[PDB]
């Protein structure tokens, strides 16, 4: 069940999944419909689901990683697609081999230096590139 803010924007949560506390390398996943493109893993908050809980759940489903939840980076709108995403830092401590989206839709994952993550997100996901700006 998709959930919405009072202005009709879909509610989402995502994590910047860093390899370590140095926050130098981040895990991106393939687009579901366009597997040659990269995205920041994330998805819809469920009814009454805390944003931090949604963020960690979606990263597990889409990227097959777990770790230590860190700070809220910010809340980011996509005006054209009408969604609003809570973005958290996650420091990855567990990388699991056969995760929900790998099994179900063959979703890929890959580590990027922050500057390269910004580069591959810019064209189709400029708001997700902006998650890294600060
Ligand atoms: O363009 P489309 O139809 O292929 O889907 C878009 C997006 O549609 P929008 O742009 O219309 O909002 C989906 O949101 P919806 O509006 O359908 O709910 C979104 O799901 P999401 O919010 O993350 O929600 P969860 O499924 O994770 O909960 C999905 O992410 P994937 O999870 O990766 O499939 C995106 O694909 P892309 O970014 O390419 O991978
Ligand atoms: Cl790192
Ligand atoms: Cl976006
Ligand atoms: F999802
Ligand atoms: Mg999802
Ligand atoms: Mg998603
Ligand atoms: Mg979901």
């Amino acid at each position: 069940t998709r959930t919405y803010d009072g202005d009709g924007y879909k509610k989402r949560a995502a994590c910047l999944c860093f390899r370590s506390e140095s926050e130098e390398e981040v895990l991106l996943v393939s687009s579901s419909r366009h597997p040659d493109r990269w995205i920041v893993p994330g998805g819809g908050m469920e009814p009454e689901e805390e944003p931090s809980v949604a963020a960690v759940r979606e990263v597990c489903e889409e990227a097959g990683v777990k770790g230590t939840l860190g700070r809220l980076v910010g809340i980011f709108e996509n005006q054209e697609r009408k969604h609003r995403t809570y973005v958290y830092v996650l420091i990855v401590t567990e990388v699991l081999e056969d995760w929900e989206d790998s099994v179900n839709i063959g979703r890929k994952r890959e580590w990027f230096k922050i500057e390269d993550a910004i580069k591959v997100l810019q064209y189709h996901k400029p708001v997700q590139a902006s998650y890294f700006e600060t």
